[PDB]
């Protein structure tokens, strides 16, 4: 029965700032990411854009380039849905789930509206960055494609934890931040067509909050249910099936 | 000769947990990379989708990540043909190879299915991830595109391999996975407009047993005839010629 | 209260060695990154070049080249911004911080004149290499692209130093050249259509001075100010809000 | 004062695997990349290529992989003015360097020769990978661009040299191959408009015997003439300038 938190967290002083860190990172996610999304739908020259590869790019490398960043001070989520992974491995106790999760969200609604502050005509005009469920998918194929993805995402999260080292004042494993990266640079190249690619219910609330559409509301659960369920699979199959939680994987 | 099983296969926990790995990884990988090909097929604005580029990213990247991922646990193969061309360098039994060809041959059919299952009319309409010999070549350049293409993968492979790190209680070695996902990334840049680039029998079978059309089972001979044999040449190569087993490459 | 310059810039052989180093490494920054602009912006054929992708990978790509290749001798920078940032948090003299800015700029100029000096006419009639505002998009927005997009890169810079080695002779510490060659792509892909990216005040003023227009110098303070604001607010955070100088990433 | 050769060339079932490691990898560059490049000009369907971005990158991302493979037995040169250059530094006894030289021009002959063997149409009607000066630019452009090409990929591969360890049964040191794949990327970026990038007289000589043409032959002497230039300085700057030659660089 694991408990409500634990002395790292009375580590007060590095505990507000991994909460910090994490706030920050989400916000630099996306700022960098929405911001590439609203350039590349506002260009009126065909093939003028960075394109679909370029904000697949996005996603992918700031995850890579924050992670890296942030593993030491917070441990490096930018996700409440790698939080809530982490947590059910008892790797995070409540109270740090809990206070991630809120830095994360309020971090991704200041982002998203720096984006809007800058480009007002063209964030309203091309989606404001907001996950959907794409024309012709239904919301069973939506849901699926999101648990999946945030699946490939939490299990290489859990695969790239050093069982040795850990963001200070704490036991949050530091995590290898290449193969995050990678992951989600991979899962963008699937399911931005289906969704645009949430697996982050920080990345997806943020959005919806600021573009605020009828349209982008309806679809909202879909990018906290999917990316909690695929990542508690992750959790269940890394922990229980493969039973690797102890392994060190050489990074590239 | 080499003997069909060692007492590794007989750490049957941790070898039931490497095989459900390779299935697993395969089942991710062909998923991915389809649920991406259909993705690119089916955009209806031009330059409107990640591209053959994306298409190639798709490839490399996840064999970066999944190999990654299970180097420590199976030794990260997620391809008949890479668990073959160490089968006949001795690093693999022919008990663990069997279980892992099958393994990846199972999952590829999963993550295909589940391609379709997501986009049943798109992924029909837009050939379904296939391997085939496209429209201009023969069948003997797509066999030499396929041979070589699998051997620049697993003679990295083999040059990636850890000569003191292997997988959990087993002594199949642990691979560095960047170069071998680089390795992938650059032989779809060259292969994918002949054949939709294999490299690979599960991925290629996979996409074979849920697609089901003639054109693709009369081609699909290619895609084990021709990795199999790059396998091979790329062992002999790494191990006879160049002699290069106990060397440890950086990257 | 910091000493002008202490007993690492006595070394001359090596300060002199780390100018150099930062000189020319900037002159390539900008010889690569500024062709592969130009050769985009020239082709004919629609979906026949590089693409605006291409692009961000050449920024990108070269940062993380030529901080690899010169971490060891002068600490890597290739970008007034990013020594700006070190000094700011006494990590460099200010003797060195301006022996290297010189450099840098001094580079970026001899690296865009290279270019010019290659393809004249698609060099001007394409732009230059230039940064400036772009339509649609006003000077505050601009301001604020730069600001954000060089706290990025300066950042991850600071996350990216080594706290135990050093470049040669010196206490200016070894950088990880691939973060900070991605956190460079990364602003490039968000800021390409606001300024084309600056991030970098030499890398601006280079292609400023050859291309020598109107409207780029009218908008070269924003090159200058961004950044270094960028810079001051990433020094500021990494040290006295996350306190993070001893940590190795 | 360097002698013909030292007592690693004695060494001669290492030297010889060293010579055939730079022959197939040489091969091998030069069939991907220029596969690449005839798959890409062919494509019938706007916009459905891997496009020039890929070509570069198929170029870059073959040198990573191939120095990857063969630093630890040859020493991974895969290029004439590689090889020219470290022979310069004294890096390479002048027997060594004459024989990778060799292997590295018949390797990308061969190489070249399979793609011509696999799509000889589409191989010869869309200039068969071949370096030439573009339309536009001159003859002193083309060197000068092949100059500096050069110089950055020689200068990067000096800075990757580690100064411990070398390939096997000699002191031809290893490099580190990430940043020198990334270096040849680059280049491409820039210098595939002026003259598809050369930077490397044996992968410019493969394909100029195999596509033979009056026009590519009259712009050869480019190709070899400029890389051996960029080599030589990139060799004074590194050594003589910086005396850079005992530092180890932490790649990333
Ligand atoms: C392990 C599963 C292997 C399946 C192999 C599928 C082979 C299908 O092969 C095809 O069979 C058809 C008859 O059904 C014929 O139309 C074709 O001649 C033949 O190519
Ligand atoms: C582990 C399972 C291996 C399956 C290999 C699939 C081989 C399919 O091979 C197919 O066989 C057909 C019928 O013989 C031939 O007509 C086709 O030309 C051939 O491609
Ligand atoms: C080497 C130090 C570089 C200093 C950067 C030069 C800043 C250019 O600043 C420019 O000044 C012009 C003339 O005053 C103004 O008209 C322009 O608006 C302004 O952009
Ligand atoms: C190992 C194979 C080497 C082939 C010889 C290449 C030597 C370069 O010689 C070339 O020969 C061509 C033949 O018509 C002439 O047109 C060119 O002018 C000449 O440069
Ligand atoms: C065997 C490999 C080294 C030889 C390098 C081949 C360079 C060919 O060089 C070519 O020679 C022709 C005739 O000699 C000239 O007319 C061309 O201008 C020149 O490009
Ligand atoms: C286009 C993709 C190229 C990136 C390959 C870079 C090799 C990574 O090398 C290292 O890996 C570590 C593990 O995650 C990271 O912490 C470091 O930032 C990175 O330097
Ligand atoms: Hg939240
Ligand atoms: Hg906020
Ligand atoms: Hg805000
Ligand atoms: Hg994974
Ligand atoms: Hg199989
Ligand atoms: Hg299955
Ligand atoms: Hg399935
Ligand atoms: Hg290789
Ligand atoms: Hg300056
Ligand atoms: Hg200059
Ligand atoms: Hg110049
Ligand atoms: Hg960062
Ligand atoms: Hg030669
Ligand atoms: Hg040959
Ligand atoms: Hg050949
Ligand atoms: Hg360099």
């Amino acid at each position: 029965p694991a408990p409500f938190f634990d002395l790292g967290e009375l580590k007060l002083w590095s505990f507000w700032r991994a909460a910090i860190a994490e706030f920050i990172a989400t916000l630099l996610f996306l700022y960098i990411t929405v911001a590439t999304v609203i350039g590349h739908s506002k260009e009126t020259v065909v093939c003028g854009s960075v394109g679909l590869l370029g904000i697949a790019w996005a996603f992918g490398g700031m995850i890579f380039v924050l992670v890296y960043c942030t593993a030491g001070i917070s441990g490096g989520h930018i996700n409440p849905a790698v939080t809530f992974g982490l947590f059910l491995a008892r790797k995070v106790s409540l109270l740090r789930a809990l206070v991630y999760m809120i830095a994360q969200c309020l971090g991704a609604i200041c982002g998203v509206g720096l984006v809007k502050a800058f480009m007002k005509g063209p964030y309203n005009q091309f989606g404001g960055g907001a996950n959907s469920v794409a024309l012709g998918y239904n919301k069973g194929t939506a849901l699926g494609a999101e648990i999946i993805g945030t699946f490939v995402l939490v299990y290489t999260v859990f695969s790239a934890t050093d069982p040795k080292r850990s963001a200070r004042d704490s036991h949050v494993p530091i995590l290898a931040p290449l193969p995050i990266g990678f992951a989600v640079f991979m899962v963008h190249l699937a399911t931005i067509p289906i969704t645009g690619t949430g697996i982050n219910p920080a990345r997806s609330f943020g959005a919806a909050v600021i573009f605020n559409s009828n349209k982008v509301w309806d679809d909202q659960w879909i990018f906290w249910v999917g990316p909690f369920i695929g990542a508690a699979v992750a959790a269940a199959y890394h922990q229980y099936v493969l039973r690797a939680a102890a392994i060190k994987a050489l990074g590239s």
